[PDB]
Parts: structure tokens; sequence; C-alpha cells
DNA sequence: TGTCCCTTCGCGTCTCT
DNA sequence: AGAGACGCGAAGGGACA
């Protein structure tokens, strides 16, 4: 590709054009995944050793391959993942997934290998899980967080009062080593100066970017509390939610905002608490106008739209596509504010453009079960998997279409469907829950979860506590899914 | 042009009652 | 049942070789 080579092109696109084919048989997207990230030595290095990574002891799928060589410095990835695999699985329990998991980012090398030196030290001297550890090494930079967890877990824990689980959250994202070390400088002003707790200043620094929403907490928390009037509640909330850039553009945008578009501070402050909330004061600040007159709606829908993450793109797409939805698809305005209004409303928005007419047409569904699917967060991937998955649901599986779309209605529906047909047969002709069981489980957010978690328990039957019969557990799943059913395991273990 | 590390933003899913 | 928590990842930026 690269313009300091010639007819290398050739070379490389045949290359590209053998992946296709066996051992791996990827798709276009896979090998776009690859050139994108991985680049050209990725791509060459899936080639050249495509038998030895799917063959043992390795065994690896083509997507755990793909999974490994998108990212920068894949080849050395992939590398280092056939000569250390079969060692971190059989000396230091992990599975091939948490293998893969390690291996799946940006200097994934040196992560796989840091994990290798350090996970015994972690796990016996810190006490961590290797859950923990892999959790801390399946970042970008993981290495930095693994040896940087190992040079302050101590201190932090005795000398600043966190939890080693406290600590393996900040750890666990990229830019863990930051966000750590700006804890052990930070959480004492924090505290002692502003009045936050050792908890809060967690949260702040729980996520990627920390160092910079603590610095910028730091450096704003007095401004924001003392010149505009919010809480520092308030300001925890953004700099957790939104990060540095989240709380700036709160500084510039909250006057502007309140006095001449005519927000209230929480409403600023409920845009401002997402993944891009800078992004979404700036639009809602571009957009408002144009959404409230013109037609469209109230200040209040506009600011549900943007007060989730990626609230810039479902506000932009909202404002695409209200009228083609309402005027050429019969919608109103209100059911488009309710796909809208979830994360990754763009996403739920687009997809019901395309497939409100396939869905009604090719399987018989009404328009209103359409807006109920795409109404919740994964829309997008419901709608998907409502249409690849209905037929079989129904026809091998004997559910109806208003069971299926039950499923679908909640939030992670695509999960709860897929679960549903893995886990169907064994839970109903093995056990002997009938079908509406499985839906009723299955028809609740973390319906995946809660599927899993009673065929687990119904499987092996563990600690053969049996005086909760089927139903039971059944009930159970349904009131309160995974953490019912796991908290009745915490609870039972010796008071009986 | 590859490798490593950090930050921001977006999407999807589950828990909290 | 929606808020806020959870996790995963694309994409872009700098450092350095």
């Amino acid at each position: 590709m690269q313009w300091s080579g010639a007819r290398a092109l050739e070379a490389l696109l045949t290359v590209a054009g053998e992946l296709r084919g066996p051992p791996l048989q990827l798709d276009t997207g896979q090998l776009l995944k690859i050139a994108k990230r991985g680049g050209v030595t990725a791509v060459e290095a899936v080639h050249a050793w495509r038998n030895a990574l799917t063959g043992a002891p390795l065994n690896l799928t083509p997507e755990q391959v793909v999974a490994i060589a998108s990212h920068d410095g894949g080849k050395q990835a992939l590398e280092t993942v056939q000569r250390l695999l079969p060692v971190l699985c059989q000396a230091h329990g992990l599975t091939p997934q948490q293998v893969v998991a390690i291996a799946s980012h940006d200097g994934g090398k040196q992560a796989l290998e840091t994990v290798q030196r350090l996970l015994p030290v972690l796990c016996q001297a810190h006490g961590l899980t290797p859950e923990q550890v892999v959790a801390i090494a399946s970042h970008d930079g993981g290495k930095q967080a693994l040896e940087t967890v190992q040079a302050l877990l101590p201190v932090l824990c005795q000398a600043h009062g966190l939890t080693p689980e406290q600590v393996v959250a900040i750890a666990s994202n990229g830019g863990g080593k930051q966000a750590l070390e700006t804890v052990q400088r930070l959480l004492p002003v924090l505290c002692q100066a502003h009045g936050l707790t050792p908890q809060q200043v967690v949260a702040i620094a729980s996520n990627g970017g920390g160092k910079q929403a603590l610095e910028t907490v730091q450096r704003l928390l007095p401004v924001l509390c003392q010149a505009h009037g919010l809480t520092p509640q308030q300001v925890v909330a953004i700099a957790s939610r939104g990060g540095k850039q989240a709380l700036e553009t709160v500084q510039r945008l909250l006057p502007v905002l309140c006095q001449a578009h005519g927000l209230t501070p929480q409403q600023v402050v409920a845009i401002a608490s997402n993944n891009g909330g800078k992004q979404a004061l700036e639009t809602v600040q571009r957009l408002l106008p144009v959404l409230c007159q013109a037609h469209g709606l109230t200040p209040q829908q506009v600011v549900a739209i943007a007060s989730h993450d990626g609230g810039k793109q479902a506000l932009e797409t909202v404002q695409r596509l209200l009228p083609v939805l309402c005027q050429a698809h019969g919608l109103t305005p209100q059911q488009v504010v309710a796909i809208a209004s979830n994360n990754g409303g763009k996403q739920a928005l687009e997809t019901v453009q395309r497939l409100l007419p396939v869905l009604c047409q090719a399987h018989g569904l009404t328009p209103e079960q359409v807006v109920a699917i795409a109404s919740n967060g994964g829309g997008k991937q419901a709608l998907e998997t409502v249409q690849r998955l209905l037929p079989v649901l129904c026809q091998a599986h004997g559910l109806t279409p208003e069971q299926v779309v039950a499923i679908a209605s909640h939030d992670g529906g695509k999960q709860a469907l897929e679960t549903v047909q893995r886990l169907l047969p064994v839970l109903c002709q093995a056990h002997g829950l009938t079908p509406q069981q499985v839906v009723a489980i299955a028809s609740n957010g973390g319906g995946r979860p809660a599927l899993e978690s009673i065929v687990a328990q119904l499987s092996r039957p563990d600690p053969a506590l049996a005086a909760l019969t089927n139903d039971h557990l059944v009930a159970l799943a349904c009131l309160g899914g995974r953490p019912a059913l796991d908290a009745v395991k915490k609870l039972e273990h010796h008071h009986h």
C-alpha cells in the first residue's frame, strides 16, 4: 500500500485474497479491521502463521486471530501468543479466551509478557484473583498498569484507605498507570480541600482518562461550585461520566445554556454526564433552536435525547431522520424520541429506517412491535437479531412471534434471544421447564445472564440445596436475575 | 511505518429495588 | 423501568526507533 513501494501492492493484495481461503476464511470486514489497525505487517503476519495459530497447541478461532491481529503491534502479539498461550493456560490457570483478551490491544506482547512475569506475585503477595489480573492486563498499556499495581497497591490500601477492588477498578482502563499515580497524588487534596470522599475519587479515576478527570476536578471544582452554583455531587457526576472535556465544556456553556436557551443547571449536568458530554453539550447548543421551532420538539425531549452516550450522534440523526420517519414511515415524533433516547440512538434510528418494512413484510410484525424493539438500548442489535432469529425460534423451538418480541424488547434483547436459542432445548427437555417459563426469565433486562445462571445451577445442581425447587429458581430468576441466584448461593454456604 | 501508551467518544448490556 | 453501573472497542494523538 505505502507508496515507498509499488507492485508490492499486487503481492500484498494477493496475501489478503489468500486469507479469504482456508484455514481462516476471513471476510472483507475482517480483513478491513486488520488493515485499519494492525496494518500491513499484521496482515502479512496473519498470513504467514495462519496454520500455527489455528492448530494445536493454540487452536484459535478465526475471530480470535482477527482480535489479536487488529491492533498496533499485532504482529508482535501474534508472535507472543504462540509462545505464551500454553504456559499461561496450563501454568497460570487462564483460559484461551482470557489470553486472547489480554493479547487484543495495542502492545499486546508487552501485556502478555508482563502477566506471565507478574500474575503470581499479584495473586500471592497482593491477594488479587487471576480474573482481576486479567482485567488489569486487558487494556492498552496493560504492562504499565500491572507494574503500577504491583508498585502502588500497598500504599494505596494502607496509607490512603482504598480496597484492592478499588485499586483494580482504577487500574482496569487504558492509561491505568496514570490514573493510579494521579490518585496517589491527589486523593488527599481532593478529600481534604474539596470535601470529596475516597469513593468519589475512585469513581472519577475509574474510567479511561481518569488522570485527566482528576486533575481537572482539582482545577475546576471550586469555580463550578462557588461561581456557577453546582454542588460537589454534580461535579463528581460530570467528572466521572464525561471526564475532563465535559467539565471544561460545562464551565464554558452553563451560562449560555441556562440564560440564553433556558435550560436548568440539572439539565446541563445531565447532558454533560456521559461519554462525549462535551460533544452533547455543544450539539444541544447548536441544535436546540432548530429542533424546538421548525416544528419538532420540546426542550425536555431534546434534553432526553442528548442525555445518553453519543448524545451528539442521536441529536444529529434525529435532525436528519425525524422527517422521513414520520412522513414516509408513519411514526409520531414521540416514538422517534423514544427510539433516539438510549445509548446508540443513532444506530437504533438508522436500523428502524431500513428494517421497519422488512420486519413487517417478511416476518409479520406490526410497526408498534418494531418501535418497542427499537426503543431500548441496543435497539439496532435487537432488531437485527429478531430479523435473523424469529424464523428459527418460532418454527423449531415453537415460540410465538409475540414471545420473540417480548424477549427482544428489553436492553440486551439480542443477548437474551441468542441465549434462548442456545438454552431452550436443555431447559425444557432435560430440566422440565416450560417454554413460557424460559420466556419469562428471558423477558427482562439481564435475560442472558439469568438464563445462564439458572442452567448452571440446574446442571451441576450445585451445593445440592434442593429446597429451591425448579419453580422457585424460575421465580427467583424472573424477579432478580443472576444477582438473585448468585445471592442465594452466597446466603446458603453455612447459616445452612 | 511499526510499536507502545494514553485519551475521548460511542455502542451495547446489566444491575439496582 | 429508566438511571447509572458494567464492559468492549474504534479512532486519533504523541513518543520514539
